[PDB]
């Protein structure tokens, strides 16, 4: 065959169709071996090594093992190669759009260093995938293997980052609206990107995934829903699908949002803002970008990576001393000290434009206990973190369609009561963390005193060390005794 | 040179010293060979062949692993050799009471058969070492090795069933509570007989553990709490005690209460109560027992085990036939066909002694239907699941004490609201089966109309595919839609 | 009737043809869950729990695997649906004929109870397939999925046993010969049993195993070799067979060969054949069997399983004192103590005859050494196990055809020398285990200078702790020095 | 306690004294973090994404685990605290002399690049932890923690590097000898680092390790040799070493040596020596460094990084065009063509003093065949790979003290006749692998007929694929025949 094998500790072998090798061969795609997975975790979990590249090689395995499960078991559906292949590459390319360190980059640097623009990693897979494209002659390659390069692009686009704009897709109609739902699931966010990460994640950092995407692949089957077909599952696995968010939930909280894995991507950041105006990236025609620019030219940002950090770590220009030195602090293991952990209980959340206050309303509170030492709004990083199953308030698990054994094909809802009395009752909360910059032991004691009655005064939840803590603090809000 | 070791898959190299080794080599230990871990799921999930024996010898080991840890973490608690080998005795022997099929011999079997009874495998357990003991001459051999047997045996068996009767306990004084929460966690659950099987059953089953016990050991430490010295764990392992409360429930719904699997476990119980008139077990001084009666006796209790079901399938004793065709049933896949699942709405709580009306009230059911087929009481069985964190209506974790990092000998407690808003509002509910003796198509669909029309009446859950199984049913209910 | 589903540890979910499952639902299918994998050494490894009924699970899906991947890669080789259930009926089946403790039945019990017959499992397997299909009603079953009895159940049979008598067999023709390496290869051995079992006893026994049968499957093809088609390997892959099969021996040499798992299953041999006399297992019309004859009466055979272990155990009858009191001392871990092993040297085979003098040979040695114990004939076992890579003194490699990726189409062969120097020069070999039935440290002083003088005088290796265990007796041997 | 946890994938949570924590929060220690572990492995097994770093926690933390585990068992050896965290220092350490992609650094490019100098890894590893210690202030954090930096930091080269001149250690006395077997096993090369790298690689690359070390250190004691005390195994355990030398050459056979794996690191190194030059690396007082000259300075070989390649790839200064050109045909997967593979047969040796010579060899060879092209020494590149069991033509068993369970405190030595005829009867074999930087169809079919023309003229062993690939060639050689 022209099909090449790789070998993966997740998955076994992967067989690859020659036109998902030649996109794979590509400078666009090869740059995702340069980005972590996880980026600052690797500081915290030596074992999440990972990059961006195998993760991709995983979701588009799971996305071609998907639509063939589907396909073999209801050939009515009419699922072509063409299909399959659409839907692989739509598998591979959706994680294109990532920056140095992942999440880091969207997340942390561009809303610092570019507030005016509205970038998302998704928007950058598209953009990455058009200059692949583009740029290495695909389109001829794609015609040869039987694929319509106007029709397809444009599906594969949908795929990643939804319709581009009553059915609202081009690429394919409503009798294949179940193909949408594979690679970055809109409606409810069951999708095999989810599914690669919590494995892989799990056997790189060391921890338990309960998730058996292989279980479910099994049961899935295509249902009609509102003049569309949709992917429903078997009724009985709905238990296993309240347990799939549950350890997205726990992933998220004990390692994605590790308190000082944050913190070093929080420092990246800074150090990454403190380079941006020196270091240079060749984009078209030799433009020259910057770190937080390159994000406007794909020629560009195919060369920024994870290696940023090295390239600042390892300067000699006086320009960049200042980044150098946060760089240097992370290695020295002299990072920002956490203070503390807090929720909201009210039920609006704390809203981003909001978030830039927060540190000088630490810095505002009057803790009634004798301090020596008095922290200023610059001192305190106040990170607000929102956990939730993926739809806000909403609970996805009433998004989804199931079947029963006696009508496979006939889609119905379940509800929560349907279910258990043991499962959430909410959908979404926030966490907050508060670190200091100022890292001696009397400036600490300060920030958890600040801390402890901002906590009080806003009416969040008592930090769960906080009477261990702040001993005089605690005692004065009557709702934490 | 004085220790063994066995190698096992959960654990790897165990190290036995050899007072332990001469409690396993007996006949009273080796029994648990033949005594099923998951009973009935055997006939469910192949992969779960393991028995009591290759647990206990989990449990022995990882009770070990945790005195071990705390004596060298907190060598000021004084923890002796003696301390410990007691504590891997009662490890290694708080399954020694398990019956066939475990929790199908005392969750089902011995209600049925002695109702006036209060029998636990736990107070078997502790009946059958003082057997094993007695019958084996262990006690110079305890002495041998530095215990003191009066309080050491009153010690182990207080471990395993609690006080045999301010401090309850004879065995050890306050200053040693701690070790009392090892094997059987009285207070809140948390021991190393789950984590054993948590690991083991995930193993065999196919299934994935996401609870660390290695972690939840390396974080443990003993703080003072009301004059005792108890276990604390860290705080920041609350998320991860909340998690292992969910794979522990999430294990009973897809595994322990597998509906087939409590059906199988039903069927043989059926067929044990149907032999049990005929059945004979030698104990002491040759007088015979039967299954019912063998509890009574620990010299017949040693000889009955799993075989008990081979015994009675492959009899030609025509006393036997009713029994032997239940269990010829089995083997066929002849069961009592699963009708559906529904729970009380409410607080309504099935707490025993209405399970003998509920199949008469199923049959009383007047669904509005043309059948071709009526059934009565005999042709219907209705099964009762409690679901819950192991203390009914109560949070567990409200019975943990924790340290924090900046003072690790002072317990505090955590609150749920200072945990999440996404975990359980509820810690217990009741799940309710129903199964037909008929399996013949007409019986079936009569049997259906029977459970969603009782289902109506009651005032109980929608079964999920209750509009399929049901559809001219479901309507009467405005509830329902 | 539609496909179930079975999660199994090894494989996850296997998918079960409804055909399959009728024949899985038999009385004669259901006995191999009685039966255990390693028999004796599940008294070593408690993690070897596992039967018969999950192993033959697996090697009928890999069977199907295996099948399904040829004629999906070369769809000229005609494999019809029929061909497939044909192929995982007899992976499924072939286990069938296994008697009380697998391999203990046939090689140890059944030569020493009937050495004038020869019997096999594989011809079990093959009985015991005729009497479930014709006790079940299962030939209208296969007509109703397309299969044609007369000929599919001969080509399930001759895949279990070969040619039951140029093309040799009557199920297939030449042009589907591929078909028949599949179950049983009797070829070169390199087939879906082992693999199945490899991958099942590592995950209970605690082991590692290095076969990767996946990778072995995507790189498999079918070539015309001498007017056969055949499967054939890539070339690459030939370094990876020569792995399995030094897997294999490993598995011998450390589990399946264990010297106390062989001296457990020798004491259980005795048990069984002390007992032989006074057992009755009905068979058909009422006629009674013993242990030794049950395998002449399907009938009778199915009701034969590891239960007679307990049935032993358990008894009160004075004639089965003496079978009794063996395996209670098995329970007290009373064992035959192992002495040491040795090996011929040059080419030197001892012959299944001679076996029965070993014990007096050993006896019959002159120590030149002070002692104040004499040993007998009787108080000496000498097992000796042919360990190879099943074929005896060849190689099975030269027995396999290759492919290279330029010519997919000319199958190949592969020398050692092509592949390495650092592979085995012999393919077979044999070891001599000795124990001694008297335990007490004169006896078993006395047993090491016997086997010692015995090794010298047969001029067999040095045992391993010879010097240590011998000191007098080392020296006098100038070969060992 | 002020002991940090990490969590590793392989050895779960791994404590940290103080005094490591210091030596690894350094830039000498985190650099460890950008060096691959496979190097070129990477881009054939995407999941060996791993780097030194993790790696060296694991040895680190191995090594603590056998010194641990010795004095549990012997008190009598007197190990003390200052012993335990001199052989984890040791431990953590012995990696820090790695260079960019691991082997490929001190395998290939410093050879090529300064010939005159003789660098190894392990002198790095020296000079690095002397640099680490100096620049850190650690000598003094040592000396508060109870070590005597003067005969420590002896023992903790020594451990790396050997003697660095019959006793020829300074560092510790003969009755602790057995300290120098744990990180560096110069004797039979069985040490903490193998075990490490066995487990972490299966687990990355997706391959199986066989090598059980926790069952070897449960089985290894101290014994007296020849006026040492020495680290004895088990006699038992001689079957499981020869296994664990087996999986090391399987591993490199498989993943180490893969030839696509090679070639991209002989790609990476052309591109280094093409760059080798135009790099600057700023070293001790400002000075300016070379790739091939950093080694000689500690401050600039911290700085000295898979970066590197990376600076080479994203580079737009026409200086570095060539050696860029080379990293984007990596990308593109347009690699130099392997030809084939062979060995000379028996004890025939290429020495390093060949090399050079090969490509012109293979190019003066005269095949009787049509070529369309003629092709020269520079476009052939000769890879010589050594395959043994660490020791050259010795069997490093032969170099294993073992110990029997009747004297424990009594070394002896097994031969390989003591254990099986199926082992090997070479410990060290040669490869021959030939690539072409033509890689057009006419070149490469060119390349195959002068490749399989010089194995004939040499008496090298026949290619796998010889029949194939020249089929005019190989008809000249009966042996082949
Ligand atoms: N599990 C496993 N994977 C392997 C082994 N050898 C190589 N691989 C992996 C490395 C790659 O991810 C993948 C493909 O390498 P292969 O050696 O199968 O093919 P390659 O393209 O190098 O060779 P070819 O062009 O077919 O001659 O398989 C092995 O023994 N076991
Ligand atoms: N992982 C592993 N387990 C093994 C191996 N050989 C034996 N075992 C298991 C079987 C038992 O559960 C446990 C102890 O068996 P051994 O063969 O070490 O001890 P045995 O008592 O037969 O020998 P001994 O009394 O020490 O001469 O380890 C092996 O090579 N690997
Ligand atoms: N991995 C995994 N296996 C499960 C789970 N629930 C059941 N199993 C296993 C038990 C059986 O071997 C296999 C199929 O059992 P199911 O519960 O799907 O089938 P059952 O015949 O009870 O239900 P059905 O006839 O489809 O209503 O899967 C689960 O949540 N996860
Ligand atoms: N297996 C496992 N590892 C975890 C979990 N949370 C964190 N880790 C890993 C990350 C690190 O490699 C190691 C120690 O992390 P911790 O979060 O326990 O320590 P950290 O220094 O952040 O907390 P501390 O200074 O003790 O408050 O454990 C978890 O829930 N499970």
């Amino acid at each position: 065959d022209t099909m090449k094998v790789i070998n993966d500790p997740i998955h076994g072998h992967i067989e690859l169709h020659p036109l998902l090798v030649r996109i794979i061969d590509t400078p666009q795609f090869q740059r995702l071996r340069y980005i972590k997975q996880l980026g600052g975790g690797y500081y915290v979990f030596p074992g999440a090594s990972h990059n961006r590249f195998e993760h991709s090689l995983g979701v588009g395995y799971l996305a071609g093992c998907l639509v063939h499960a589907l396909g073999e078991k209801q050939p009515e559906l009419q699922i072509s190669e063409r299909d399959v292949l659409c839907v692989q590459i739509a598998g591979l390319c959706r994680n294109l759009g990532h920056g140095p360190f992942s999440h880091m980059f969207d997340g942390r640097f561009i809303p610092l260093a570019r507030p005016e623009v509205k970038w998302t990693h998704e928007q950058g897979s598209v953009m990455m995938f058009e200059h692949l494209i583009n740029s290495n002659g695909i389109k001829p390659v794609m015609e040869q293997y039987g694929l319509i390069p106007e029709e397809d692009i444009c599906f594969i686009k949908e795929q990643i980052v939804g319709p581009l704009e009553l059915w609202p897709y081009k690429g394919r109609p409503e009798n294949k609206s179940f193909l949408y739902e594979i690679v970055s699931n809109k409606r409810n966010g069951i999708d095999v990107d989810k599914w690669d990460y919590f494995a892989r994640d799990c056997h790189h950092l060391g921890i338990q995934n309960n998730f058996d995407y292989k279980r479910f692949i099994k049961f899935a089957r295509v249902c009609e829903v509102d003049n569309e077909l949709r992917i429903c599952a078997r009724d009985k696995e709905v238990g296993n699908l309240y347990d799939m968010f549950h350890t997205c939930n726990s992933l998220h909280r004990r390692a994605y949002q590790h308190k000082v894995g944050n913190i070093i991507d929080t420092m990246i950041t800074d150090a990454f803002l403190k380079a941006d105006d020196y270091i240079e990236i060749t984009g078209a025609g030799g433009k020259k970008y910057r770190i937080s620019t390159a994000i406007d030219d794909m020629e560009a940002y195919t060369k920024l990576t994870d290696n940023i950090f090295l390239e600042i770590l390892y300067s000699t220009d006086p320009k960049l001393k200042d980044a150098r030195e946060i760089l240097k602090q992370i290695e020295y293991r002299n990072l920002f000290k956490y203070v503390g952990e807090t929720q909201p209980t009210g039920q609006i959340k704390i809203k981003r434009e909001d978030y830039e206050s927060l540190p000088k309303e630490v810095a505002s509170a009057k803790p009634k206990v004798l301090l020596d030492v008095k922290l200023k709004a610059e001192d305190f990083i106040v990170d607000v973190i929102n956990m939730d199953y993926g739809m806000q308030e909403k609970n996805p698990i009433d998004h989804v369609s199931f079947y029963c054994k006696t009508a496979p094909n006939r889609a119905i809802r379940i509800t929560k009561n349907q279910v258990s009395q043991l499962l959430p009752e909410k959908f979404a909360e926030q966490l907050i963390r508060v670190y200091c910059k100022k890292v001696d032991r009397k400036s600490l004691y300060a920030a958890r005193q600040y801390f402890v009655q901002w906590c009080a005064d806003r009416n969040f939840t008592k930090p769960q060390d906080g009477d261990v803590i702040a001993p005089l603090i605690t005692p004065q809000k009557k709702e934490w005794n």
